C-alpha cells in the first residue's frame, strides 16, 4: 500500500509526463529498446525503425506511447482503486499482444529512467520509492488477471 503522501509524489512527477506525453513516451520506448532488445520483436510495425531518429521521426511510435502513457496516468491517479480501468489493459495484453509480466517490469525500469533523466529535482529517493510501489502495484494487480483469464504472463 502506498500512502496519502506517496501518491501525491506519485501524481506531482507525473504532472510533469503531462506537459510532454509524446516525448516522455518516444524516450521511454527508445530506453525499452535499447535496454532489452526482446521487447521490439513485440511490435510488428517498428520493427523497421532501426535507428535513433527513425524511431524518433515516427508517428505511429510517437502516437502509441501517448496511448501507453495516458493509459497508465489514468491508473494512477485512481490510486490504487484502478480494476475497472486495469481489467481491458489485462485483456488485450494477456490474449492479444502476449506481453510476459516481466515486459512490464523492463517498461517500468524505463520509466523511472526517463522520469529520473528529465526531472531529478522533481523525482528525489521518496518519489523513486512511491513510484516503485505503484508500479509494482499496477504489475502485481495485471499478473493476477492475467491468470484469472487463463495466461501465465
Ligand atoms: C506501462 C505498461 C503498459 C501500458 C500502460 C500499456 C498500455 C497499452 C494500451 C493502452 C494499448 C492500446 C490498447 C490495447 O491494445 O490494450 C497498448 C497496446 C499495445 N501494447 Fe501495451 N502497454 C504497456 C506495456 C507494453 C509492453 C511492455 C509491450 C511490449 C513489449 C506492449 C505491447 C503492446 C502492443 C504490441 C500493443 C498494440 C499496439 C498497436 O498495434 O497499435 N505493451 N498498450
Ligand atoms: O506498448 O504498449
Ligand atoms: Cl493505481
Amino acid at each position: 500500500v502506498l500512502s496519502e503522501g506517496e501518491w501525491q509524489l506519485v501524481l506531482h512527477v507525473w504532472a510533469k509526463v503531462e506537459a510532454d506525453v509524446a516525448g516522455h513516451g518516444q524516450d521511454i520506448h527508445i530506453r525499452l529498446f535499447k535496454s532489452h532488445p526482446e521487447t521490439l520483436e513485440k511490435h510488428d510495425r517498428f520493427k523497421h525503425l532501426k535507428t535513433e531518429a527513425e524511431m524518433k521521426a515516427s508517428e505511429d511510435l510517437k502516437k502509441h506511447g501517448v496511448t501507453v502513457l495516458t493509459a497508465l496516468g489514468a491508473i494512477l491517479k485512481k490510486k490504487g482503486h484502478h480494476e475497472a480501468e486495469l481489467k481491458p489493459l489485462a485483456q488485450s495484453h494477456a490474449t492479444k499482444h502476449k506481453i510476459p509480466i516481466k515486459y512490464l517490469e523492463f517498461e517500468s525500469e524505463a520509466i523511472i529512467h526517463v522520469l529520473h533523466s528529465r526531472h531529478p529535482g522533481d523525482f528525489g529517493a521518496d518519489a523513486q520509492g512511491a513510484m516503485n510501489k505503484a508500479l509494482e502495484l499496477f504489475r502485481k494487480d495485471i499478473a493476477a488477471k492475467y491468470k484469472e483469464l487463463g495466461y501465465q504472463g
